[PDB]
C-alpha cells in the first residue's frame, strides 16, 4: 500500500461549527502527514501556546487553530498531550474566543501551585492561561484558569489584566523569577519587548523596554525569555530573549532570532548588539518554551512552516495545514571565532526509533540506504567524521575534494523526474571552504517551483569541521543538525512522488579518517 | 546575428605574465558580458578599491584583479576611468604587489591638495591609495601616491604605515574629518572597525573599536564610514557605516548591511542596536564610497556576485568573471514602521538610455515588449502605480488578486525551455500582502539549477503600496528599485538561452488607479 495523496470527503470536510468538549478525529495517512510531528487532526495550525508540563509528568501543547479552514483565522487554542513530547493524544479545544468577531491569539500559561493568583484554594495542580484576546481594534492579554489539569479553562472574571489601548501588542510569555511573575510581551510593530510583573497574575506593572535589537522586519512576534545551560557544563547558564519576526526575515517571511544576556527580574540587558538568526533554512517560526520542565532541561517547540507559503501548501486535500518541529533540548555553546551560539538538538527520539537500516564505518564511499519498507517513510540518520589529528594541526592538507553528500530520492514503488527530493552538500576544503548547502530541488515538486516564495537553497558556513550531523526526514519535512545541534535547519519538502531512499557519500577524506553512519527507520506515532 | 557563447583563444588566453605599462585589450561581445556595467577586459575581478573623483570630473575605479586566472588570487589594483560612471575606458594595472608572494588586498583613494602628505610639493592634485599588502602570515596597511592623476603610482619608502601583528586586518577606507584623516579599518575576524586618525596618511593613531554590531557572519570586510544625506531634503545627513561580511549572509555567502548614526572625528556611535541588510538577493558586496564627489552626492559601487559561487560562474569562455552593480545615489530615508533606510538608486542613465521601446498607460492589461533588435541586450523600465485615495486610505477595499507580474522571457532566434530567465511578483493584499519575489527559475539555466547556493528566489515585504518599480536588465545581471529607490535587489542570472523579451502584468487593481509603464532599450558602452 501506498500513502494517499488524497483522503475521503469524511477526512477533510471541516465542520460548520466549532467542537466543544469533544475530540476532532484525524486521518493521519496522508503522503505529506509527518508520522513523528505533532499536526491538527483536521484545520489550520500556527504558533505553539501555553507549552508547560504538569506535576505528573504530561507535557500539555496548545496551538493556534482554526477549526472551520485550511487558512488563518477564528483562532482558538487547540490542545494536545503527551509523556515523551511524540506520541500525541489529541484533546478537546482547551480555549475559545467569547464570540464570532474575537480571536484567542498566542500566549503562555503556568503551574500556581501555591495559588498567588487566588483561583485555586483547594487545589496545588492549578494552571493560568495569559494570551492574547484579538478584537477588531485593540489587542489585550486576559487570563483563563484550570482545575483539571489544563483541559477545560475559566475566564477570569475582570479580564482583560492588561492594555496600552494598541492593536499591535501580543504573545505574552510569563514565567516566575524569585517572588515575583514576569511576563514578556510584543509591542509588535514598534520593535520593542515590553516587560510587566505581578504578584498574582492579574495585577501587571511596567518593568523595561528592549526595543530595536538585531533584524526588525515587520514586527516582534512571541518573545520568550529562558535561562538555557551551557551545552559543555550544566551548572552554568545565562537568559536568552528569543523574538520570532515576520514579515521581513532575510530569506523571507518569518524567522527566529536570539540575543544572549543578563536578567535581573525587571531589565534584560543583551550581552552585545550582535543579531543572531537561529535557523539557517525558512521553516521554523514562533519557537516556545515548556514551562516547568524537569532537570534544568530547556524544551521549545515551534511552528515547521514560513507565513509567505503556509496557506498555500498542498496538504489540504490530506486534512491538515501545518506542523510543528521537532521538540528541541536548547543549549547555549561558544563555538569557534563566532562565540553565542542556541544549540538546538531533537529531544530525545529513542520513543520512536525502529530498526537499523544500516551501519557503516566505510570511508570514500556511498552508502544506498532503501527505506521503502518502513510504513512510518520516516528515517533518523546520524553521521559522524573524525579527521585524523593531522588535518586539525594543518588544514592545508586536505584534499579540494574532501566532501559530504546526501540526497533523498523518489521511491521506485510509489512513483515522474529522477531529481532528488532534498539534498546536504558540505565541503572541508576548496574555493568554498566550510559551506554547507541544504536544497530542495525545484525540479522534484510542480508546487514548489511555481510558488514565488518558495526558496530551493539555503546554507551556513562552518569554521570548525563538521564532525558530526544528525538529521529526520517525516514524509514532507527535513530537520538537521551539525556538529552536536551547533547549527540547525527546518526544511518543508512537497516532492510530486514521495522519498523511498537516501544516499550518503563521503569522498577525498584524508587517510586515518574515522566515518561512522547511522540509519533507522522511525515508528508512526499516529 | 546572435551574441558568441565561446569566444577566439586570444580572446580567452591570460598571460602567464603581468603586462606593466600597457592596457589590457578585451572582447565584451559575449552572451553574458554586460554593456552597461564595468567588467575587466580578461580575468577575475572582485571588491571596487580606490574609487574617487579628479578635480576635472574624471571617475577613477580600480578592482580587486587577477590578471593571471579566472579564479581569485595574485591581486593586483586594476584600473578604469569614467566621466559619467557608464563610459569606461581600461587603463595599465595602477599597484602591483612587490613580489611574487604577495597581493594588494582592498584599499581606498583621497586627494591630497594642501600636500599632508608630503608627497606633492610642487602639485595640488596628488592622489594617495591606502591598502592591505597581504602576505602569507600578515595583513598590514601600505601607502602608495600618484602626481599624474591616479595613473602610475609610487609605494611609501617606510611602508607599512599600519601593522599590529595581524592575518586580520584589512581594507582601509580614509576620508578628511575637519582637521584630521580618518582610517575605518576591519579586524576581520574580531568583527571589529578600528578607527584610526592620522594627520599626515603615513603616522595612525588609534582612536576607536566598533565591535559586534548587527549580522558577524564569519568576518567583517570593507568597511565604509560615510556622511549620507536625506533623500527629502538634501540640507540634512547622518552618519552610516556600511560593512561588509562574508561567508555567514543569511541567503549564504557575502552581503552588506549598514548601522546610522553619528561621528564626531574618533568614535562612530549607531543610533540603535538593530541589524539592516542593503540588498534583499545575494549578489552586492563589497560597496565602496566614491571620494571627493562633487554637490553633497553619496556615490556607491559594488561588486555583483556572491564568494560562494563567483569562482565558478559560467563567465570565463566568454573572457572574463564578475561585473560591477550600477553605479548608485544613496540617501537615508525613514520608510513606514521600519524607519531608518538606506535608499540606492541607479546614477543618472541618461547616458546609455536609447529609444523607447513601450509607453503604456493601460492597468489590468499584459503589455509584452520584444527587444530582439536592441543588440545591447539590455533594457531600462519603469512602472508607476497610483491607487486611487479611497483604497490609499481603506486598503480593505483593494481585491485579493491585485498584483504586478514581470517575466523576462527567452529568445525564440537565438535558442530549450520556455520558462522565464527572471520574474518579479507583487501583491497589494491577500495572504501574502506588500510581499515582493525575484526569482531566476533553476528550469532557465543547467548551470544555475546544479550550482548548490545558488538560490532561485528573494523576496522583500512592503508595508506601503509599491508606487514605482525601476528596473534595468543587462544580459546576465537584474537590479531593480522598488519605492523610490526605499528596496533595492542585484541578482546574476545564467540562462541556458538569451532573453529576448520581457511581459508586464498588472491585474485585480481597483477601479480608477492610474498605471504608467515606459520600457527603453540601452546603448552598449563598449
Ligand atoms: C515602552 O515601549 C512602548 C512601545 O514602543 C512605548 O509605547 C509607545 O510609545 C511610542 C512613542 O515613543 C508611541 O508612538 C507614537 O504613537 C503615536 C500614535 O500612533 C504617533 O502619533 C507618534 O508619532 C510620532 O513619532 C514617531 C516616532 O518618532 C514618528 O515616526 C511620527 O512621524 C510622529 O512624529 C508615535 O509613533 C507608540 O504608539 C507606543 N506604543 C504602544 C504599543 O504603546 C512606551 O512609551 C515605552 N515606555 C517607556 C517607559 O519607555
Ligand atoms: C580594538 O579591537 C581590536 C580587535 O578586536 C583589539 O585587538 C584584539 O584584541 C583581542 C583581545 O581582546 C585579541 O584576541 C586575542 O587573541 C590572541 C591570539 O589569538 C590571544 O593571545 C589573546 O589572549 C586574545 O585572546 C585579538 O587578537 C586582537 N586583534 C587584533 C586584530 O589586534 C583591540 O585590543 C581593541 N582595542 C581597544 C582599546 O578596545
Ligand atoms: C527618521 O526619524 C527619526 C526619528 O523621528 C529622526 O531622528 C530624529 O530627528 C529629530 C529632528 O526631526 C531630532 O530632534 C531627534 O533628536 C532625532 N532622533 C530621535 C531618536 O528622535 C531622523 O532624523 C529621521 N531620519 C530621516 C532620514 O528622515
Ligand atoms: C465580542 O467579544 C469582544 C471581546 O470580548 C468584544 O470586544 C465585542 O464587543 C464582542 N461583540 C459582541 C457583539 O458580542
Ligand atoms: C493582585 O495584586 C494587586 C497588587 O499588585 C492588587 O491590587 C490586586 O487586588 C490583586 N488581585 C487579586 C484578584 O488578588
Ligand atoms: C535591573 O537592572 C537595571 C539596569 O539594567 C536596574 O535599573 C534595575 O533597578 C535592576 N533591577 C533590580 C531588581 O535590581
Ligand atoms: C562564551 O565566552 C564568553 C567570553 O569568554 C563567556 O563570558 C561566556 O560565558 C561563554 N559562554 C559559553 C556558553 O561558554
Ligand atoms: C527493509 O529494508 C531494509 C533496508 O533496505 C532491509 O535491511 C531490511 O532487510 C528490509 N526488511 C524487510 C523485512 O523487507
Ligand atoms: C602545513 O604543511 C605545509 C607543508 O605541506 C607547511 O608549509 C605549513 O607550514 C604547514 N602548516 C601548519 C599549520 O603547520
Ligand atoms: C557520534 O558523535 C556524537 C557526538 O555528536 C556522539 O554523541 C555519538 O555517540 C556518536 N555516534 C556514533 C558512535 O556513531
Ligand atoms: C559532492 O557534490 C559536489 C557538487 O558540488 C561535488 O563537487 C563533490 O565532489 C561531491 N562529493 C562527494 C560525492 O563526496
Ligand atoms: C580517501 O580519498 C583520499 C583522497 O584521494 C585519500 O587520500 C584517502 O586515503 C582516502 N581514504 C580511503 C579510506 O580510501
Ligand atoms: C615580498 O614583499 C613584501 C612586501 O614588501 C614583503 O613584506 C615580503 O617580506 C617580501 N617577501 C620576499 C620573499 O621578498
Ligand atoms: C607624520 O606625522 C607624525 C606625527 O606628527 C610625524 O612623527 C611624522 O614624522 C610625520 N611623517 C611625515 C613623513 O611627514
Ligand atoms: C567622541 O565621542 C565619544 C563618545 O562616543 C567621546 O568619548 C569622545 O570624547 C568624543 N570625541 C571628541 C573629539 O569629541
Ligand atoms: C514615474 O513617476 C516619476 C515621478 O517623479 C516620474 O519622474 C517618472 O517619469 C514616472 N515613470 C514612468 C513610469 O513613467
Ligand atoms: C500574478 O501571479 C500570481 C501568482 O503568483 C497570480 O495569482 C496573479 O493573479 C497574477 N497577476 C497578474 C497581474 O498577472
Ligand atoms: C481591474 O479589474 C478589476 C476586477 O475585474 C476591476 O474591479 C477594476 O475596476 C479594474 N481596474 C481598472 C483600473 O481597470
Ligand atoms: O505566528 C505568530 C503570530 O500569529 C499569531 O499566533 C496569531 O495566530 C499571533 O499571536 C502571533 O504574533
Ligand atoms: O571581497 C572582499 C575581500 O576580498 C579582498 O578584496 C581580497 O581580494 C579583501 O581585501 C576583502 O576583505
Ligand atoms: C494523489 O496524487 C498521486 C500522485 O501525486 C496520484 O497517484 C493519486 O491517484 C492521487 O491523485
Ligand atoms: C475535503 O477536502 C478535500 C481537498 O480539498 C476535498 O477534495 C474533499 O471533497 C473535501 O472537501
Ligand atoms: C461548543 O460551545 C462553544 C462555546 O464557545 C461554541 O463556540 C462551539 O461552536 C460549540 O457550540
Ligand atoms: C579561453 O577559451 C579558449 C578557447 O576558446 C581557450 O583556448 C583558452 O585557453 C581559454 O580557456
Ligand atoms: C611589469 O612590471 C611588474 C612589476 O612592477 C611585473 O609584475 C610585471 O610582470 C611586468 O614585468
Amino acid at each position: 500500500s501506498c500513502a494517499p495523496t488524497s483522503l475521503p470527503a469524511s477526512a477533510t470536510e471541516l465542520p460548520t461549527t466549532v467542537p466543544t468538549g469533544t475530540v476532532i478525529t484525524g486521518d493521519y495517512t496522508g503522503s505529506y502527514r509527518p508520522q513523528v510531528h505533532y499536526s491538527p487532526p483536521k484545520g489550520f495550525m500556527n504558533a505553539p501556546n501555553g507549552c508547560h508540563r504538569d506535576r505528573n509528568g504530561t507535557y500539555h501543547l496548545y496551538y493556534q487553530y482554526n477549526p472551520l479552514e485550511y487558512v488563518a483565522g477564528n483562532q482558538h487554542w487547540g490542545h494536545a498531550t503527551s509523556d515523551d513530547l511524540y506520541h500525541w493524544t489529541n484533546q478537546p479545544i482547551a480555549i475559545f474566543p467569547p464570540n464570532s468577531t474575537s480571536q484567542v491569539f498566542s500566549g503562555s500559561a503556568v503551574l500556581d501551585p501555591n495559588n498567588t493568583s487566588g483561583f485555586f484554594p483547594n487545589t496545588t495542580d492549578g494552571v493560568v492561561a495569559v494570551y492574547t484576546l484579538n478584537t477588531p481594534t485593540l489587542q489585550v492579554q486576559e487570563v483563563a484558569y484550570s482545575t483539571d489539569g489544563g483541559y477545560n479553562f475559566t475566564p477570569y472574571e475582570n479580564n482583560p489584566v492588561l492594555s496600552v489601548g494598541s492593536n499591535q501588542f501580543r504573545d505574552p510569555k510569563v514565567f516566575w523569577y524569585e517572588d515575583h511573575w514576569v511576563m514578556a510581551v510584543a509591542a509588535a510593530n514598534d520593535f520593542t519587548i515590553e516587560i510587566y510583573t505581578s504578584p498574582n497574575l492579574t495585577s501587571w506593572t511596567f518593568a523595561s523596554n528592549f526595543t530595536h535589537h538585531g533584524l526588525l522586519g515587520l514586527a516582534y512576534e512571541c518573545p520568550n525569555l529562558v535561562q538555557v545551560p551551557f551545552q559543555d557544563d550544566p551548572s552554568k547558564s545565562a537568559w536568552l530573549m528569543y523574538i520570532s519576526i515576520n514579515p521581513g526575515a532575510p530569506l523571507g517571511g518569518s524567522v527566529g532570532q536570539y540575543f544572549p544576556g543578563d536578567f535581573n527580574g525587571t531589565h534584560f540587558v543583551a550581552y552585545d548588539s550582535a543579531a543572531r538568526i537561529a535557523d539557517f533554512a525558512k521553516d521554523n517560526y514562533a519557537s516556545q518554551w515548556f514551562a516547568d520542565t524537569e532537570n534544568g532541561e530547556s524544551i521549545s517547540i515551534a511552528w515547521a512552516s514560513n507565513w509567505q507559503y503556509t496557506q498555500q501548501v498542498p496538504t489540504s486535500a490530506q486534512a491538515f495545514r501545518s506542523a510543528m518541529s521537532l521538540p528541541r533540548r536548547n543549549y547555549l555553546t561558544n563555538i569557534t571565532r563566532l562565540g553565542w551560539d542556541l544549540v538546538s538538538l531533537p529531544y530525545d527520539l529513542s520513543p520512536v526509533v525502529g530498526p537499523s537500516l544500516l551501519s557503516s564505518s566505510e570511508a570514500n564511499s556511498t552508502a544506498d540506504v532503501d527505506f521503502t519498507n518502513v510504513t512510518s517513510n520516516a528515517v533518523w540518520f546520524s553521521l559522524n567524521v573524525t579527521l585524523p589529528d593531522a588535518a586539525i594541526q594543518n588544514a592545508s592538507l586536505i584534499s579540494a575534494d574532501a566532501s559530504i553528500n546526501i540526497t533523498f530520492l523518489p521511491s521506485t514503488k510509489c512513483s515522474g523526474s529522477d531529481s532528488p527530493a532534498a539534498t546536504l552538500t558540505y565541503f572541508y576544503a576548496g574555493l568554498t571552504n566550510g559551506a554547507l548547502a541544504l536544497t530542495r530541488p525545484a525540479a522534484s515538486s510542480s508546487w514548489g517551483a511555481e510558488n514565488p516564495f518558495f526558496t530551493d537553497k539555503f546554507s551556513y558556513t562552518l569554521v570548525d569541521p563538521l564532525t558530526s550531523l544528525v538529521g529526520v526526514f517525516d514524509r514532507s519535512m527535513l530537520e538537521v543538525f551539525v556538529n552536536e545541534g551547533a547549527h540547525s535547519a527546518t526544511m518543508l519538502v512537497f516532492p510530486d512522488s514521495p522519498v523511498g531512499s537516501m544516499k550518503v557519500a563521503t569522498g577525498g577524506l584524508p587517510e586515518g579518517t574515522q566515518v561512522n553512519l547511522q540509519v533507522n527507520g522511525l515508528e508512526s506515532t499516529w
